[PDB]
């Protein structure tokens, strides 16, 4: 009836956030009802203009390597209706000035040319100066803003320990119960059950007293139980409510079995009720509610000792020397803000009347909100060490900061670290939803980011489609329409790849595929979608012809799609490759460090000619990767030394375009191997690295005796020189250039890639310290990394051949 609006949100999250036949409380909901003012707030106080033209613009200097590439100091751009004219620019005019009611859409693309910026301040532009490719627009009139209508006692009074009743577990299909009380990844006090038999039923029925008083619990403690033989079961349970309140009566949780991990925090229960492993516990009964409510100066020696500690990087651990020493000198501690999450892990949060001292030490926040924005510091404050929101408010705070631009470089971890909120509703949540709604592109990159989560993890489903269904609500019937018509296509597309897969370990199949395909396009269809990596772009009809099957174990669709838009100045089609069988997340998350990177570069005005290739992770265990045009494996080219250079002359039809792809090959190669080494990506298949027709080298496939990067001879012949060229040299120098330029980042990096490891896949992420060599001075950088450049060439083909 009414209700028309709700079932159609519900499919294309691929959730429904009516339900609550798994909640045991009503955070869920209240955090539906709680979002609703900050959406508000959003959708009123954005410009529906700028909003329905959602121009991608910066802030950022002009590169010095893209300074080269402008004419005179003049820029060429063509306008169309047909016919079309020429016109040259200053650098720094403005859209509505060069114009001399009618807006600039550039050709063949949802993209557009507006706003009180300088055209040098735009991405398409950028872009095209980079690739060296002309600038295209269409006069156009300005789509209507109404398309995108949007539709409508204290806690402090308890003294006593507290305690927990275990009454049992059960199982349908030497084991003891392990309850923690936690606070992050720290566990503040820890009881036990007598080790009992192994029968599918076991009751306890023993209370058991905590060592911590009521009144020392902390907003966003988790009573964490554990079951050990060892570690099989887990589940969580906030000892704090949504409303402040302390938890009390019985619960019944169904917990995730085994086989260090941000599921591992998960305030959500196990769905699957028949299956799942649960138990039985009771909490402290009460008859009235309880609620919690809301210097000289230092000597030398220590300074140093202090200021040593604070110039540590993230991962090193803090004894308890350390941590005495941060606390108690914490108004000094105060005045530099890479202190202050060494600080805040300084701070036993078990303790009522510490925790207070903190909330009182953050009200003199003068330095912090006065200190430049540093994102590796703000993200090491959403990690999973920081589980108290005012610290973590702090650091959403200074987030704010962050251009559209930016935020579009870190959504992906930023989306991922909602996983280690405490709450379904927090600073953190509530900012993605503000500049999601603020910004067309941000708010189509968060759908898919979330909805990855959604259709592929149980343990956060719950959380992320509160999250989506807000967003959804304020992005207008404009992006409705469109994320329907994406979702479709898909659905439709990956239910062909697996039925296809069954049918091979041939050109037996290949026309099967065609016969598939034509149906498709004729019943259930939509003649466009936009194209998820790239929603500029907007695909047409299936080049039903041109799709195939391609020759790995793994089967992948090879699809090719018309442009929708007639005024695109190119024939070329849209490639995708539909894939089963490797975890795309892992995928994305790699790809996007990889645009960080590059990022990072440009602020030294390095560019390392990277192909980060789009890649959106739909559905369990599959998903979509871009086609790159004119590119080959590296592998393919060898069915040793000598035909790689052999083939890119073969492709290159002039002298030009040959030293313009070994020029393009050298930053291209040198960019890979810095990367991945930093990455741990370094020893791969040949079959996984792949070259375009024009000398760009790039890694794909990214699904897990070595060589610490793959630089081999047929690329150093290229190079020039035997196991130094003019060419090799310059390889070399830029290698050095890239590398020391992640250096100056360390602290991000390292945040970022201890973020991936926890949310995509202690030991494990102390590589990436020896990797950017911490701690050691630059001379030492350099010749550290010029040593495995040597290793690679030491051991020639190796490894290669050892795939067998
Ligand atoms: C089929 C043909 C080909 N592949 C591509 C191409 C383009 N863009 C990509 N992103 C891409 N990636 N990326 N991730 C992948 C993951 C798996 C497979 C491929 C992948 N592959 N282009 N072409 C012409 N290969 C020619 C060389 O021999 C092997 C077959």
């Amino acid at each position: 009836e009414s209700q028309a609006f709700q079932r159609q949100l519900t499919a294309l999250i691929g959730y429904d956030v009516t339900d609550v036949s798994n909640v045991h409380d009503d955070e869920l909901e209240f955090t539906r009802r709680g979002l609703v003012t900050p959406r508000m707030a959003e959708v009123a106080s954005r410009d529906p203009k700028l909003y329905a033209m959602h121009p991608w613009v910066t802030s950022k200097p002009l590169p010095e390597y893209l300074w080269k590439k402008i004419a005179n100091n003049c820029i060429f751009i063509v306008i169309h209706r047909t016919t079309s004219q020429t016109i040259k620019v200053s650098p720094d005019d403005t859209p509505g000035a060069i114009l001399q009611d009618f807006v600039l859409r550039v050709c063949g693309r949802d993209e557009y040319l507006v706003g009180e910026t300088p055209i040098k301040n735009f991405q398409w532009v950028r872009h095209c100066l980079k690739n060296g490719e002309e600038i295209h627009v269409v006069l156009d009139t300005p789509p209507d803003p109404a398309l995108d209508e949007v539709r409508k006692v204290s806690l402090w009074d308890c003294d006593r320990k507290f305690r927990v009743k275990i009454r049992g577990i059960d199982i349908p299909v030497t084991v003891f119960v392990e309850a923690n009380i936690q606070h992050g990844q720290q566990v503040l006090c820890q009881r036990r059950t007598s080790p009992k038999p192994f029968t599918e039923e076991v009751l306890w029925n023993v209370w058991l007293e905590f060592s911590i008083k009521i009144k020392d619990l902390p907003k966003g403690a988790l009573l964490n139980l554990q079951i050990y033989c060892q570690l099989l079961y887990y589940v969580n349970l906030l000892l704090i409510d949504h409303r402040f309140l302390l938890r009390r009566g019985e619960y019944v949780l169904h917990m995730w079995q085994i086989s260090f991990n941000a599921d591992k925090l998960t305030s959500a229960t196990n769905p699957d009720k028949e299956n799942s492993m649960s138990i039985s516990i009771l909490l402290d009964n009460y008859c009235h509610p309880i609620a919690l409510p809301k210097r000289a100066e230092m000597p030398n020696q220590l300074r140093k000792q202090l200021e040593a500690i604070i110039a540590t990087d993230p991962l090193n651990p803090l004894t308890a020397e350390d941590k005495e020493l941060l606390w108690h000198f914490r108004y000094e501690s105060l005045k530099h803000p890479k202190a202050y999450p060494k600080l805040f892990s300084s701070v036993k949060w078990g303790q009522q009347e510490i925790v207070a001292k903190t909330y009182q030490l953050l009200a003199r926040r003068e330095v912090w909100d006065q200190s430049a924005l540093d994102v590796g510091l703000t993200m090491q404050l959403l990690d999973c060490n920081f589980s108290d929101e005012n610290v973590r408010a702090i650091a959403v705070q200074k987030l704010e900061s962050l251009e559209d631009d930016d935020v579009l470089h870190y959504l992906l971890q930023l989306v991922q670290a909602v996983k280690f909120e405490p709450y379904h509703d927090s600073a953190l949540a509530r900012f993605l939803l503000k500049r999601g709604l603020r910004n067309k592109r941000i708010g189509h990159f968060l759908f898919w980011f979330l909805r990855s989560e959604i259709a592929q993890s149980r343990h956060y489903q719950q959380r992320f489609a509160v999250i989506l269904e807000a967003y959804l609500r304020g992005c207008g019937t404009a992006m409705l329409h469109d994320f329907t018509q994406q979702v479709q296509v898909i659905e439709m597309l990956q239910k062909v790849t697996l039925d296809i897969k069954s049918l091979s370990a041939s050109s037996q199949v290949i026309s099967q595929l065609k016969q598939k395909l034509e149906n498709l396009q004729n019943s259930q269809l939509p003649e466009s979608f936009r194209v998820p990596y790239d929603p500029g772009l907007k695909a047409g009809a299936l080049a039903i012809e041109k799709c195939k099957v391609m020759a790995s174990k793994k089967k992948p669709l090879w699809l090719e799609f018309k442009c929708a838009d007639p005024t695109a100045l190119s024939n070329e089609t849209i490639g995708i490759i539909f894939k089963h069988g490797d975890d795309l997340r892992q995928d994305m998350l790699i790809l996007q460090i990889l645009r960080i990177m590059e990022s990072i570069w440009e602020t030294e005005s390095l560019d390392l000619c990277l192909l980060p290739y789009g890649c959106i992770s739909t559905g369990d265990k599959i998903g979509m990767i871009e086609i790159v045009k004119d590119a080959t494996t590296i592998a393919k080219i060898q069915q040793k030394d000598e035909v790689l250079n052999h083939w890119l002359k073969e492709k290159s039809p002039t002298e030009e375009k040959f030293q313009a792809a070994v020029e393009r090959f050298v930053y291209s190669c040198a960019g890979y191997c810095v990367a991945t080494f930093v990455l741990g990506i370094g020893d791969r298949h040949n079959d996984n690295i792949m070259i375009t027709e024009t000398g760009n080298l790039f890694h794909i496939d990214f699904g897990h005796e070595r060589v610490p990067f793959v630089l081999t001879p047929d690329f150093l012949f290229v190079m020039g020189t035997s196991g130094t060229s003019p060419h090799f040299q310059k390889f070399q120098d830029i290698c050095v250039k890239a590398y020391l330029a992640l250096r100056h980042h360390t602290n991000l990096l390292i945040i970022l890639f201890s973020m991936m490891l926890m949310t995509g896949m202690k030991e494990d992420i102390e590589y990436i310290r020896d990797a950017l060599t911490v701690g050691k001075n630059e001379e030492d950088a350099k010749k550290y990394f010029l040593d495995q450049i040597e290793v690679c060439r030491d051991k020639g083909w190796t490894v290669q051949f050892n795939w067998f």
